[PDB]
């Protein structure tokens, strides 16, 4: 649920969602939501923090390698 | 404007757990004295593929919503 949440404030911040979204899918995402859309919801959220933790490793490695 | 993607994607990684304080230090200065034009253009473009797929979640998620609500009737 924070990693949700996490994502939907950087997702505001960086101006792709507005405000109103936020709330009404943080409210829906809690509480209205079906198993199967909240599945759907964290596969999404899950593929974008593996992505990113896969970027973090590539950045690592770059980095790493130009020292030696 | 790409150096405001790659201090957001930086910020995004120490937030997540994936680089300490320590290394995002050492990589700016890398960045700035040490990273090869190569380098950097690497790092450029891991940072652009970063930005695009955070709005093409944003799209997915509009949509997901979207159909959910759809759903409803
Ligand atoms: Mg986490």
């Amino acid at each position: 649920l924070g990693h949700i949440v996490k994502t939907i404030r950087c997702l505001e911040e960086e101006g792709h969602i507005d405000k109103s979204f936020r709330e009404d899918f943080l409210t829906w995402y809690s509480l209205r939501a079906t198993h199967r859309e909240v599945r759907v919801v964290k596969d999404f959220v899950e593929t974008f923090m593996e992505d990113l933790s896969s970027l973090g490793q590539q950045l690592v490695d770059t980095f790493s390698e130009s020292i030696l």
